[PDB]
């Protein structure tokens, strides 16, 4: 049900030049669960459920992602986690560019052309809301300025899951949809009065696309949620006070997600979703026959072998 993968982004301009830009990653030739890292002259082996190299494509990385999606279809609730410092390709996975796109892309892609096979009793609708975690505070991306704090409450059926009353949902239907909600967020987050944060690296950014659906000859429904998430960079900061603050919040956040992601994965009987905001929200995708994927983004060069060495400690840490 829960994956940890790592993927190793290709040398950027942000690397520079000279011994900083040395290539400090390197690989097993018969096993693509390990990854290997030379941290200040000393070799470091981790062992994950797949390494994905800086020749991966879009493609090769949505391989792992795929039949999570089609799953959601069913009913199914799924995760997927990008983790990483600052720098290290969360974005770009998850969103990419036009001529790459990311998983984000993809998932939507897929999600339409299941529901156009589907038999013609069936009436699937899929709506994207997207939200922002930051400093423990949930603000919607896509609403209206000045846009207010967020509660999650309790449904009122005595069933146990959450909503967010006043999150607002976009339906869409296609990728040229998709694309204008995400044009649409881009330009929301900068207005004049806007609420949400600039800095995109400091907050947790979550897609969430649910999936009805409705056999319209027997009244059968079906609900999946799929929650694609951009964390909030993991790089720790040297010792504002508020950026200090800021940071650690990110890392508490961070540390309660890999508490939960661990608590699971060994099934364990407490998960301490209540620790974070962010690992509250999703309890019902992370719980039961929910699948999680957690992708940990790293840099392949020396300059960065800190930040990657934490990242790596993370990911065996929730696997596990
Ligand atoms: N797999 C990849 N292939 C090519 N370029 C990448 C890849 N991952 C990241 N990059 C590039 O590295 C830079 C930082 O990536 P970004 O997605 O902004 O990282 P983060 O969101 O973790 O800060 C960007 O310029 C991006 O184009
Ligand atoms: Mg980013």
């Amino acid at each position: 049900n829960i994956r940890v993968i790592a993927r190793v982004r290709p040398v950027t301009k942000e690397d520079g030049e000279g011994p900083e830009a040395t290539n400090a990653v390197t690989f097993d030739a018969d096993d693509d669960s390990i990854i290997h890292l030379l941290h200040k002259g000393k070799p470091v082996s981790f062992e994950l459920d797949k390494v994905f190299s800086p020749q991966a494509s879009q493609q090769d990385v949505f391989q792992e992602v795929q039949a999570l999606v089609t799953s959601c279809i069913d009913g199914f609730n799924v995760c997927i986690f990008a983790y990483g410092q600052t720098g290290a390709g969360k974005t770009y996975t998850m969103e990419g560019t036009a001529e790459n796109p990311g998983i984000n892309q993809r998932a939507l892609q897929l999600l339409f052309s299941e529901v156009q096979e589907k038999a013609s009793d069936w009436e699937y609708t899929i709506t994207v809301s997207a939200a922002e975690i930051y400093n423990e505070v949930l603000r919607d991306l896509l609403g209206k300025e000045p846009q207010e704090k967020l509660e999650i409450r309790l449904c009122p059926d005595g069933s146990g899951q959450l909503y967010v009353p006043g999150l607002t949902e976009f339906q869409v239907q296609s990728v040229d949809d998709i694309n204008k909600v995400f044009e649409f967020g881009h330009t929301n987050r900068t207005t004049e009065f806007t609420n949400l944060n600039e800095h995109s690296s400091r907050s947790h950014a979550l897609l969430i696309v649910t999936v009805r659906g409705v056999d319209c000859s027997t009244g059968l429904r079906t609900t999946g949620k799929l929650n694609l998430v951009d964390l909030a960079g993991s790089e720790r900061v040297g010792k504002e006070g508020s950026r200090l603050r800021e940071a650690q919040h990110i890392n508490k956040s961070l540390s309660a997600l890999g508490d939960v992601i661990a608590a699971l994965r060994s099934r364990q009987g407490h998960v301490p979703f209540r620790n974070s905001k962010l690992t509250y929200l999703l309890q019902d995708s992370l719980s039961g026959d929910s699948k999680t994927l957690m992708v940990v983004q790293v840099s392949p060069v020396e300059k960065n072998t800190s930040e990657t060495l934490y990242s790596l400690k993370f990911a065996e840490r929730v696997r596990s």
